DNA sequence: CCCGAAAGTCCG
DNA sequence: CGGACTTTCGGG
C-alpha cells in the first residue's frame, strides 16, 4: 500500500528545500538522536501550508494514518510537521485518543516532540476529563519510560487556577528522587510555571520537601525575588 | 519589537 | 553544582 499522497507530497516538498549545512547543527542540538533535513520552523510551516493549499487537508478519517506515516519518516522535521498537522485536527481529538497520544510520546522520543504533545493535547483532554487521570498517570509514573514520567509531570503545566495541587505535589513526590535530567527539569518547570499563579504554595513546597538541586533552583528562579535569600 | 521557555555549550 | 551565555520558538 503506497504512502498517503499527502505525506508523499510533503516529503517531496520538504526534501527539495533541505539544507545540509543547517542540518548538522540542528541534529547536534538534539544530541544526534535524529536525522534533520535542515529546515527551521518558519519555512517548515510555509512548506506545509503549500501542500495544504494544493492538496487540501486530508479527510479526518486519515488523520491518525498521516501522523503515523510522518512519525515513521527519518528526518525530525516530519515529526514537527506531524504535530503541526495534529493541531489542525484539534477539534476532532478527544479522550479516546489518549492511547494514540501515548504511543506518539514513546516513539521517536525527545523533549521537542514530548513537550509539544503533553501540556497541550493531553493537558486539554484531562482538563475536560479529570476522572480519566487516574486511568493513566499511575502507570506513567511506574513505567521505565522517562517520557511518560515527564508526561505525568507536565500535563498540568498550563492549568493555572485549574491546577490540582494535591495531585501535582503527589506526582512530584513520586519522582523527586529521579536522577534523570529530563525529570528533574520537568519538575522545576512545572513548579516555576505554577508559581506564577500561586507563589506561596510553591515556595512552601520547595522549602519543606526534598527535591533535586536542579529542580529547586529552577522552581524558584523568579519567586526567590519575592521572598529573599536568607544568609 | 519585547520577554520567557524548552533546550544547548563553556567554565570555574 | 550553578552562573553566564547561545539560538530558536511562542507569544504579548
Amino acid at each position: 500500500v503506497p504512502m498517503h499522497p499527502f505525506v508523499k507530497a510533503l516529503q517531496e516538498h520538504f526534501t527539495a528545500h533541505q539544507n545540509p549545512e543547517k542540518a548538522e547543527p540542528m541534529a547536534r542540538y538534539m544530541k544526534n538522536h535524529f536525522l534533520f533535513l535542515g529546515i527551521q520552523t518558519p519555512e517548515r510551516r510555509q512548506l506545509l501550508k503549500d501542500i495544504i493549499q494544493i492538496h487540501t487537508l486530508p479527510d479526518q478519517k486519515d488523520f491518525q494514518i498521516i501522523i503515523r506515516e510522518l512519525w515513521d519518516l527519518p528526518e525530525r522535521e516530519f515529526q514537527a510537521a506531524a504535530l503541526d498537522i495534529m493541531q489542525k485536527y484539534k477539534k476532532h481529538i478527544n479522550e479516546t485518543h489518549i492511547p494514540f497520544l501515548e504511543e506518539l510520546i514513546v516513539t521517536k522520543s525527545w523533549w521537542d516532540s514530548v513537550d509539544s504533545i503533553v501540556p497541550t493535547f493531553l493537558g486539554d483532554i484531562f482538563l475536560k476529563h479529570p476522572e480519566l487521570i487516574s486511568a493513566y498517570i499511575p502507570k506513567w509514573i511506574a513505567s521505565d519510560n522517562i517520557w511518560l514520567q515527564r508526561a505525568a509531570i507536565l500535563f498540568q503545566l498550563k492549568y493555572k487556577q485549574k491546577m490540582d495541587e494535591e495531585l501535582l505535589f503527589w506526582i512530584i513526590g513520586q519522582l523527586h528522587s529521579s536522577k534523570e535530567f529530563f525529570i528533574q527539569k520537568a519538575i522545576g518547570w512545572v513548579l516555576r510555571e505554577y508559581a506564577k499563579t500561586n507563589p506561596d504554595v510553591v515556595w512552601e513546597y520547595v522549602q519543606n520537601n526534598e527535591l533535586a538541586p536542579l529542580s529547586k533552583r529552577e522552581a524558584i528562579k523568579h519567586i526567590k525575588q519575592n521572598y529573599g535569600i536568607n544568609n
